[PDB]
């Protein structure tokens, strides 16, 4: 896995070496401190053979030497170690979620109906930001002290074999140690993580679902709701936090042992006549440079494995499978007649479940418009939702222009599908921004064409600022009939082959739908159209109509037909003017 | 502002003079090695009385000591210092957030109106996070730099009270500096967590509404939009990333001169005759215990930068004003007969906008039933939407039983409103679940009885896992004629005095609208209702119809009535069979 987390390090190798390089020149500047001390100490008064004209002069370059130094070339030396590190990793995250996003866009309704946006979003931010600690405290930090820790243990071994071996003792204890805990860690990060996940989840749900809250005045239920996930998210970033603490002082503990066992030793053998009681005293110097990078790589320790946690989820999310996968046999096919073709298919959302339609066949040659009608919950919106290919048919196929939706490049085939969903969107943004959607390359002018086609033109400019207005989040800043309009207006846009309403009517008034009706009735002139609708007065023209039950297409006529056989349809129809 | 936040922490402050009291007592044990050192050396090695088994007996003691101490004391110590420092703050956000979520259903649909939930979540969980290292950094650790600093500083004024000067001449640069800093990295910051406020927004946004990019296949162009925000993000990160760089090597290249000019100056001193050797030597040890910890309170200062950067935020969204207010003459007024009294009302979105609803008379007696029927857009929501009052009216009075509605505690008129809006919301939870939110606090029996009124006990049992089904997130895995009965089912479950109705029919086939007609003729039998609709049929029945026009009530009467004066209301309805 770090392989895969790597791949995005790549393009920035070079830039990482050097931060690493630049890190190292670093050691080099503590040490002129402790350098310098020495000099003025023995080398202008311990010398006893200067003049006080002669060593009031070397102090006048040593005092000279040492700003130079530090007050300039430390400071660029300090700003480009960091600048650098930064600039990296960011990028380097920047490029992750540039990648994510991708992502996401391509995953398929069903993963989104059973998915929480603030959870998925706990992940592409969170997640992912959690993994800069890799980069830096990673493959820019770890390396500095084990560097040192290889130096330390040169020098050492020169000083005296068995001294040094004194101090490795400890070494096996350690590695074992961190071992032990790592794993236990990289959970509870993950299981903390997933917690927080959740609040946002919870959070993103109900702040935009708030209407409801509202309404109900269920603030101190929904309050309760929430003190519950924020609490879970606690408890676990509690349990995380214990062990780490826990596992801290166990590394450190073992660590500290390290200079122990080797003072002792130490001493048991400069007395014991093995060697030099002042070899003991510069080894025992450099103890420091031994059991301190150790004891930074506890912590260095602790900061990845909650990185590795996080780059887990990350992953988790993009290995997520796309159910509607485009496969080798891909073709933008443009579709010049629009012949829909569906033979036997049969839908299911899962295997568990029960299909929601069973077998269903139906032809609609190029210029029909074809009118689905049925109790609510029948299928019709998951039948439609089938051609755009949201869900591949179970069992079965349709077919447009003899080719099947399948072998289409998924965005060939539903651009040239206009669709009117019933519960239809709008992002905080303009109106004219949310018409742009249907065909974001269109004129400011041919937007305001469909926009008179909706029927919407007119009530645009009555809005403060026009077709410039900015309606609410969710568009809120409309009314039902308009957010509706907008979304037919993405239609005519649109101007695609094949057009499918789901009840683009809904929140229209009479004349409002008589006005679009006109106007759909003219672009639908010539064009492949599938109409869902429960009014029915608004289909009547249909040249077929498909009543729909059950999962079933139990009825199929022209009205005046339908009407005739006294069945299905008429009873529905019946119920208006009775 | 600092005493804001302090008030989160007020009820840990022992917890937290406990965490910097066991902080202090830690350096004392790094300075136990070296002294087991000059122990072994220059107090067992070189004692000159001490017999070969007197030493190593002597020796021994030392260590079987030592292994005690840093294998029995230090490791609790280590622990519980950690452990409190996290147990601490990680409590303290809990609470934060606990307060946040209550503020924020406690704003009006206007904030949520003109706000991104993305935004706002970034706030309530990021920013909050970010104010983590202000508890830790800032009042658990920056103390023990200061005490540091006090040590060592009050061993070198008895050392010299002149050359202490030439150390000291530092600290005002020092401080300068970083004031210099301070502000600009503040902003940085802030508009840094700005930028990924801002992608979460785009993210959530996006993330939710992919329904419509998929149906256009427009990936590719929001995949920009979104690279847009991605790098705004970047940008204002590096920013932010530069400047810390830079003020870090400022401030630490001052904090550098510091040694040196002690050096500079206090090794001439010795020369001229301030002090000899001895003292120039011994006040040079100490200087790692005076510029070591200035140069951590650099990055100590940085840390805290950002920390009040993302304070500042959450204050900002803390001290968002609630448009709602209850006001000191609250009430929990009990409504017992539905009077409802419309005078002079006019209402505004805006001061900058014109009136939606202009002036508004209208009287409705308990138990009669009026409908609200006008072109879309004309005001039949707005008006409807202020008497729970979600927005209050700009100029004039409605009156439910002589009280005015703002002398009602807000939940108790909500909750005596039983309102199904026109954009039904549900939340990714059960069938069930979604009903209780009409009274959350009802038998399983009830609900089932709701649901059976609705309409909906039916089609919930075909559900696989019926009731208890999980409907998808937003509510997706149900037909439009299934989510919105659920809602009408939470109406029924809440069984309040006055119900207002804004086209609850909406996705319903022709039969399924019967059978909820007669459920709510039923329930409407003696109470005060209000319904708004296009399908004018389900109208026909009102006790008395109210024709709305551009904000204005243009008609009034019974559909025989209206029908005869062959005006507004006659022109709709004889839209529906011409
Ligand atoms: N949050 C808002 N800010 C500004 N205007 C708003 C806002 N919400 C709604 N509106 C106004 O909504 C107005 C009229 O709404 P309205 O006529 O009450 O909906 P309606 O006719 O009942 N909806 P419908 O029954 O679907 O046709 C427009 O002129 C908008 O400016
Ligand atoms: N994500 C899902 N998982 C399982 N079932 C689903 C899902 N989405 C929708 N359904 C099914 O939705 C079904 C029938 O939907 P359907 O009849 O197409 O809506 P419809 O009749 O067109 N809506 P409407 O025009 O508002 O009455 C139910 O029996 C559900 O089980
Ligand atoms: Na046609
Ligand atoms: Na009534
Ligand atoms: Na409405
Ligand atoms: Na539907």
């Amino acid at each position: 896995m770090i392989k895969r987390y790597l791949q995005f390090v790549k393009p920035y190798k070079y830039r990482i070496f050097a931060t690493i390089i630049v890190g190292i020149i670093k050691f080099g500047i503590p040490m002129l401190i402790p350098l310098l001390i020495k000099y003025a100490i023995d080398g202008v008064i311990n010398n006893h053979a200067l003049t006080t004209d002669e060593k009031v002069h070397h102090l006048t370059i040593a005092i000279g030497i040492a700003l130079f130094i530090f007050v300039i070339v430390r400071p660029p030396i300090e700003f480009i170690r960091q600048y650098l590190a930064q600039w990296t990793s960011n990028k380097i995250l920047y490029d992750i979620r540039k990648k994510l996003y991708n992502h996401l866009q391509a995953l398929s309704a069903r993963f989104y109906a059973n998915n929480q946006v603030g959870q998925v979003i706990s992940r592409v931010i969170n997640d992912v930001e959690q993994t800069k600690d890799f980069i830096l405290t990673g493959l820019m930090n770890i390396w500095l002290d084990c560097i040192t820790i290889i130096i330390a243990l040169s020098i050492m071994f020169f000083l005296d074999v068995k001294l040094t071996l004194a101090a490795l003792f400890i070494f096996p204890f350690y590695i074992l140690t961190v071992y032990v805990f790592f794993g236990r860690l990289r959970k509870l990060t993950r299981e903390r993580s997933q917690a927080l996940a959740e609040v946002q989840g919870f959070l993103h749900e109900r702040v935009q679902g708030i209407s409801v809250v509202k309404s109900f005045a269920i603030e101190d239920n929904e309050a309760k709701n929430f003190d519950k996930k924020n609490t879970n998210f606690l408890t676990r970033a509690l349990k995380h936090t214990r062990w780490n603490a826990y596992s801290f002082a166990a590394i450190n503990t073992v660590t500290d042992i390290g200079p122990i066992i080797v003072i002792g030793v130490g001493a048991y053998l400069a007395i014991s006549g093995s060697i030099t009681v002042g070899t003991l005293a510069a080894f025992v110097g450099y103890l420091e440079l031994l059991f301190g990078p150790l004891r930074r790589l506890v912590a260095s320790f602790t900061t990845l494995t909650q990185s590795f946690a996080s780059m887990d989820r990350v992953f988790q999310l993009i290995d997520e499978d796309y159910d509607i996968k485009n496969g080798v046999g891909a073709q933008p096919i443009e579709i010049k007649q629009g012949r829909i073709d569906i033979d036997h298919v049969s839908f299911q959302y899962n295997d568990n479940e029960a299909p929601i339609l069973k077998d269903i066949n139906l032809s609609i040659e190029k210029g029909e418009t074809v009118a689905f009608v049925g109790m609510s919950g029948g299928g019709k919106s998951t039948l439609i939702n089938l051609i755009p290919r949201f869900y591949d048919v179970t069992s079965g196929q349709i077919l447009i222009d003899g080719h099947n939706i399948k072998d289409f490049l998924t965005g060939s085939l539903r651009n040239q599908i206009g669709l009117v969903q019933q519960d239809n969107i709008l992002f905080s943004d303009t109106v004219k921004e949310n018409i742009l959607l249907g065909r974001p390359t269109a004129t400011d002018e041919e937007v305001v064409e469909a926009a008179k086609m909706a029927n919407a033109h007119d009530f645009i400019m009555n809005l403060p600022q026009g077709y410039d207005t900015e309606v609410g989040e969710r568009g809120v800043k409309l009314s039902g009939g308009q957010k509706q309009r907008l979304s037919i207006a993405r239609i005519f846009l649109n101007n695609p082959p094949i057009l499918i309403l789901d009840e683009a009517t809904s929140a229209l008034d009479l004349e409002s739908e008589s006005i679009i009706q006109e106007a759909l009735d003219v672009l639908s002139k010539d064009r492949t159209t599938l109409i869902v609708a429960h009014r029915l007065s608004t289909i009547t023209h249909a040249d077929k109509i498909v009543v729909i039950e059950n999962g079933h297409i139990v009825e199929t006529g022209t009205h005046r037909e339908l009407i005739a056989k006294q069945g299905a349809y008429e009873h529905l129809y019946s119920i208006q003017n009775l």
